[PDB]
């Protein structure tokens, strides 16, 4: 079961990239996770699209088409998903045969304050559902106070979190 | 009264851009609309921001700070606002003293086909309130079937949408 991990944050220390990094070692037997790189994807511009998909967008789209399932790690930016993550989905959603169609997915999000991700995870869920994606309803995974939830070398300390992801990955495998 | 028009679309024929332009031909005395340019704003990345605002973002934040009101024309992509617009908002919202705070703003959205922008407008309204913007609730301005609503090189053929822009600009002045 090839699972594609998608972070909505480009920063090297990104707690969201970190959580998907930890999910690699939390997968169950039979499943495996590979992180997608969207740093190369540009700002959406219909004119550019008309001329054809940017190299970085073709690679991404084909990673989605090929993966058996998707795992999203969306940060919340101002009461919604991060623009960057949305922008990448925008590109990837263009005809013909946008690869999202039919794929199952799991959503989780990391924020640093005391809330976050609740609104971004909902918006992301609706956006994905709009593209015919079938996301897992539960469990619900949110990493609050992430700045304390991880250490320098990006490692998740909360057993609850480690366990929740394991749960989701299984719930995903089913 | 200086007003900032922000289009969430970068394509040359953008109906959301074309709509704001029309509004310029509709301003009443004592009000002027200038169109911000976000095309130069890069994808958001915390590591880049840590070293200072890109010039484009800088130019953008100051226009917001200086303008007495904001006029947003957001297209709707995949059940939410355009990723491009959200990214510009993400960049502009960073401390120190992000300029959205306090500014009154009005929303409108241009889309082709069936529905459009109703979700994007909601998310946008929400995100902006989160930044302490005072967006107007009435009137709702949705330009549907935009592909027919506009002719070659601008000009809003639909008289209905015209009334709303006018009304929206008048309410805004108040
Ligand atoms: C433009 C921007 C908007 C943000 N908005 C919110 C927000 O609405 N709520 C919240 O709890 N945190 C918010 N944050 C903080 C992020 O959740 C926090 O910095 C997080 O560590 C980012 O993780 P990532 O780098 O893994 O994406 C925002 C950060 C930025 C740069
Ligand atoms: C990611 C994406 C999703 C879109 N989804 C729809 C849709 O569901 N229904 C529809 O009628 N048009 C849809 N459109 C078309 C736009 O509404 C149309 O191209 C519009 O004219 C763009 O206006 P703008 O250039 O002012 O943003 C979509 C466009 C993009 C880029």
């Amino acid at each position: 079961i090839k699972v594609l991990g998608i972070s909505g944050s480009l920063r090297s220390g990104s707690y969201n990239s970190a959580a998907l990094q930890e999910a690699i070692g939390l997968v169950p037997p039979g499943m495996s996770i590979e992180l997608a790189d969207i740093s190369g994807i540009p700002l959406y511009n219909e004119d550019v699209y008309a001329l054809g998909f940017p190299p970085a967008v073709e690679r991404f789209r084909e990673q989605i088409r090929a993966a058996d399932a998707l795992l999203f790690a969306t940060p919340e930016y101002n009461y919604s998903m991060a623009g960057v993550l949305k922008n990448a989905i925008d590109w990837a959603s263009r005809p013909p045969e946008q690869p999202f169609s039919g794929k199952p997915a799991a959503i989780l999000g990391a924020s640093a304050g005391r809330f976050g991700t609740a609104r971004a995870q909902y918006h992301l869920r609706q956006t994905l559902v709009f593209l015919d994606v079938h996301p897992l309803n539960k469990p619900e995974v949110m990493i609050s106070s992430a700045q304390n939830a991880f250490d320098a070398q990006g490692r998740l300390l909360d057993d609850k979190a480690r366990e929740l992801i394991q749960q989701q990955l299984q719930a995903l495998q089913l």
